[PDB]
């Protein structure tokens, strides 16, 4: 199978500045050269060059809804080409908000997936819940189809489809949701494992149940949406969000080696990584290589080892 | 429900100063505004004002008895009081010898109560078994109706009644305990999670089992003392007796949240927290962030989210 | 029962001077004095002096061939006489080359004894397999049946004789193997628990599972050759392969426990410390401490308390 490394040098979903260097930084640290060890054939396609939006307006708190609009429908675009020619998209960010693109261009091709959210936030603030304009806090309220209508149209996102219900998609690491959002996903009956399951089952029996879950009766398409915060700060401190108490580096892997063991692996978006907001050097070394030990674990990296099939090293 | 916070700045129980100051420091990090966005009432008494007893000579190995069993005498009457008019106790310390006042006082109105000791030591020592004189390593020696008469009157702790038996009390994070404590533990029965238990386990089935254990038979008010140094210093750093090996943040607030959700918590000790051990002001910071957070979590701060009933955020 | 000391000061099994000053090192942290409070009777053999082979060539790939089977071939004899009295041997090391000579020694007076192999390392590359001459990669290659001839004799080790199987062996912590060490442990069905084991199941159950396995049937002699870099280098950062995302301090204590609890702990190794390695005094302090540790709990230090028996502490 191929694999299409497409960088979304996005950032004005938040408002700190460095989440645009995060494709820099994680190709910098050998990702694409480190995938094509694999057994994927690995083709990429860059970095996309996003049009900046003249006199994008803030509509009522919601900031920069254009520019956001406008990068992701383009991203939207390439994924589902790139989808179509039936290859697995990987996409580097910036920040979350391009996962409303990521996830659209996906969902034209495979419109039965399934999305498994690997973060400490919700991310599915509405324009009429945020308490800051940020659209990175609002990613899934555009994506559910459970949401439609139930917020002013933004300036920008009307080529925006809820392509998912309620019943597609799976979070895992909550641990800071807003009230808004909480009682969001608690009227949806969005099934999630917020730190406080993944401490009473163990990352073991709750990778268990989310696959049969989202995949008991119908075996999908798989979206992983991972935003680096999802995991303690402890391995990933370049964020914009970082929240005590996270993932662990083990528990992060075990997920990406699971996901990896059903096959169904077709998209995949690497997010929150920005390099401005280390404090050390080595915080910034930290969080790229464990974002790429996250990538590689997606496509076949086990930690018990790997050999090439048909090759006697005897 | 009522809550009422008694600060308790007293370290005599101990020989590093600091302690004291672990109210201050707790309020400074907003508490007490951050517990009254919970759907409880809060009313802070404030700090209790400990009278010094001159010329307190040592009782053979014991150091500042007098003053200990006084500023306990005192707290334990605060407590009583408040427990009376139906509230919940919160203690602020200072020093673990405080426990002795602070249950004590709670026993008087609630003689029916368990006690969940969260700490890495079992604060057992008698009299007759500190190597050390400090009376903050023996609490539970001063409370334990079958330790009563194996060890001399103590000068100024006439007035305690041995209020709970060994039945009564579990232990959670044990890694640092005297051999003298040690067979004090065997010989009465009490039941114990060590961080060996905690292991084997997972804090998930821990508490499963202290539940059936102290709850079994009878729904009790719990009263939970929670010493900070029951954390791994990772977390809370800045206390007199940090051992390594400890809970996790994870595992701090899984109690905590479990505890909340049995509704039976009655009262509460947030204690050995020492702004003065910090090596860097971060590490107080630390140390005060999660006490703060264990706190809330008592009272219903949940890591998947929050809304306020009734209100239709959509 | 008896415990004798014997130190190893080798390093040839690797390129990193400074694991000879392991012993050294762990003495120094007070570690003979701490077995002595143990219930064990502690006599310290002190440390071999390793003669060292002149014009030591390299065999293909193999560096310091001679060297290393010559300073193994005198460990094992000193093993099998001390195994032979009928008292447990503990190697202080250098490099885990030295397993080889531990466990040859060892199985010369217990045929029946298996191996418990905690590392982040199967330390299983045959000298055919090798990307590095490293003989302290290839400890198991030596020592496995199944491996007799599959790779040219070396000079040095003609008097070392495949002593155990692969059934009489168990990994825990595997997170870094090689793509031909993999092959080899998975075409000789070689029971092993890496990390995402760990993560799956709990370290009490891996526990539970190595020990129904390896002793379901027969009870024999337990050897535990412990690699510190097993464990996280955030426990100990001071050896010469470390691994993130490796067993954290309480694991390896909840590992070293319950083997205690087994009573059949025939041999053990402590290997891998490089005193030369830290970065920072401290980071050698920790490693030091972790190492000391382990072993103190392997002879009966808990983490629950511990009472000399018989004598009434009240
Ligand atoms: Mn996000
Ligand atoms: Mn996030
Ligand atoms: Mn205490
Ligand atoms: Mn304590
Ligand atoms: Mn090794
Ligand atoms: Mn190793």
């Amino acid at each position: 199978k191929p694999i299409e490394i497409i960088g979304a040098p996005f950032s004005k979903g938040q408002p700190r500045g460095g989440v645009e260097k995060g494709p820099a930084a994680l190709r910098k640290a050998g990702l694409v050269e480190k995938l094509k060890e694999t057994e994927y054939n690995v083709r990429d396609h860059g970095d996309l060059a996003f049009v900046d939006v003249p006199n994008d307006s803030p509509f009522q708190i919601v900031k920069n809804p254009r520019s956001v609009g406008k990068a992701n429908e383009q991203l939207a675009a390439v994924v589902a080409e790139t989808q179509k020619n039936g290859t697995i998209s990987v996409v580097l960010g910036g920040d979350h908000s391009m996962a409303i693109g990521s996830i659209s261009g996906h969902a034209r091709v495979h419109p039965d997936l399934c999305v498994i959210w690997v973060d400490a936030h919700t991310d599915i603030n509405t324009p009429l819940t945020t308490s800051s304009g940020n659209l990175a806090g609002q990613p899934v309220a555009f994506l559910l189809k459970e949401l439609k209508g139930k917020f002013p149209d933004v300036p920008g996102f009307s080529w925006v489809t809820p392509c998912i219900s309620a019943k597609d998609i799976v979070y895992i690491g909550l641990r800071d949701v807003d009230p808004g959002e909480h009682y969001i996903i608690k009227t949806l009956g969005i099934k999630y494992f917020s730190m406080t399951e993944v401490d009473k089952l163990g990352i073991g029996k709750v990778m268990e149940e989310t696959f049969s879950y989202l995949l008991g009766r119908k075996k999908r398409p798989i979206h992983l949406s991972f935003d680096v915060d999802g995991l303690d700060p402890v391995f990933t401190p370049a964020t914009g969000t970082p929240v005590v108490g996270g993932l662990s580096y083990r528990e992060g892997l075990y997920i990406t080696e699971e996901i990896y063991k059903t096959g169904l692996l077709s998209g995949l978006d690497i997010m929150e990584v920005n390099p401005t907001l280390g404090k050390t050097p080595e915080e910034v070394t930290r969080t790229v290589n464990t974002a790429v030990a996250l990538t590689l674990s997606c496509f076949g990296t086990k930690r018990e080892g790997n050999h090439k099939p048909e090759t006697d090293y005897l």
